């Protein structure tokens, strides 16, 4: 079930890149896009090998060239191919190979006080970062779709005893139940606040769309990395600080760390209705998200187990939920 093997990726390593790889494993997953992850190791350098297929060939290394450029340290940069370039398309793939980094991820790598101001500065440089005119006419917009607002509704009256239901849709289905009111609660306020706020494509920044501690690499003390870049936009910078003191992932959760951060990204003034509404419309998609892998054609198998699994802890003490209803500062 992994697309290249053993002396394959080597031999495509050697051919597009100049390196000698004599190690090359396969990670079973990471970030999935449609691409794949591996480590090949060289003489002494370890790369990280990533092969991007069908919703993964698309063009955002155009910010990470243009963070690398604006100065942004925190990111890892591209190896770059021997046809000078920063990746390598195949037919049937794209090859993108980074520095390997081992760094626990923020789920099980706290930051240090020291490392939440550094975040912070970041955040900041980033958001700050001008992006060209002929950029701008890439990166996605904040519209505030309803598209997930709707989606989620449209499960409401699917939620009923089936024969044609396997444990797990069947669980999913109860555990949707027994938290029917605080879910409508999601959609109908992502809903009113959608409503209440007047939209200003000038205070609009560059924002990573979905930065939470599972992509920020803890590193040594100042190595810190902010990865995952393939769906950046366009919007109020609440988009990406709303994930401050958010919960996501049961941490990025105490109010002291937000202390720190802001020492870093600088005090400044945010749009707590923007702020709020962020943090209810992400928690809808994943609902809708979710939802979808768990309703329908239970063909996703393999994969449905984890959705449910995130689905649930969104609800649990002091995740995401607990939070977004406990409209805070
Ligand atoms: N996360 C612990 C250490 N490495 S890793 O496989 O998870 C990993 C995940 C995601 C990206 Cl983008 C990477 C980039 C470079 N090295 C390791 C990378
Ligand atoms: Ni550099």
């Amino acid at each position: 079930k992994q697309p290249i093997q053993a002396q394959q990726l080597i031999e495509l390593l050697k051919v597009h890149y100049g390196i000698d790889i004599h190690t090359a494993q396969f990670i079973q997953g990471g970030a999935d896009t449609n691409a794949f992850a591996y480590q090949a190791d060289s003489e002494s350098k370890s790369y990280f090998i990533k092969l991007k297929y069908g919703y993964h060939d698309e063009i955002n290394l155009s910010i990470i060239r243009l963070l690398h450029d604006s100065g942004i340290k925190e990111i890892i940069f591209p190896i770059h191919t021997l046809e000078a370039k920063l990746f390598q398309q195949l037919k049937h793939f794209k090859i993108i190979a980074y520095p390997f980094i081992h760094a626990p991820n923020g789920f099980t790598q706290n930051l240090t006080g020291k490392q939440w101001k550094q975040l912070g500065k970041v955040l900041r440089q980033i958001h700050e970062t001008s992006v060209p005119i002929s950029i701008q006419q890439q990166l996605r917009k904040e519209i505030y779709s309803p598209k997930w607002r709707e989606i989620v509704r449209s499960f409401y009256n699917q939620i009923e005893f089936d024969n044609s239901d396997d444990k797990l849709t069947a669980a999913f289905k109860s555990f949707f139940n027994q938290n029917s009111a605080a879910i409508h609660r999601l959609v109908d306020t992502s809903e009113k606040l959608s409503k209440k706020i007047q939209p200003d494509l000038d205070k609009y920044v560059l924002c990573h769309s979905d930065i939470h501690a599972g992509n920020v690499l803890v590193g040594n003390e100042e190595s810190i990395y902010i990865i995952d870049w393939d769906e950046p936009m366009l919007a109020p910078k609440e988009r990406d600080l709303m994930f401050i003191g958010g919960g996501v992932g049961n941490v990025w959760n105490k109010p002291h760390e937000i202390q720190y951060f802001y020492e870093g990204y600088g005090e400044i003034n945010v749009d707590k209705t923007i702020l709020s509404y962020y943090r209810h419309e992400r928690i809808v998609e994943d609902i809708a998200v979710y939802g979808q892998d768990l309703l329908s054609r239970n063909q996703n198998n393999q994969s449905r187990l984890e959705s449910f699994k995130y689905f649930k802890e969104m609800f649990d003490p002091n995740n995401v939920v607990e939070i977004a209803f406990a409209t805070e500062q």
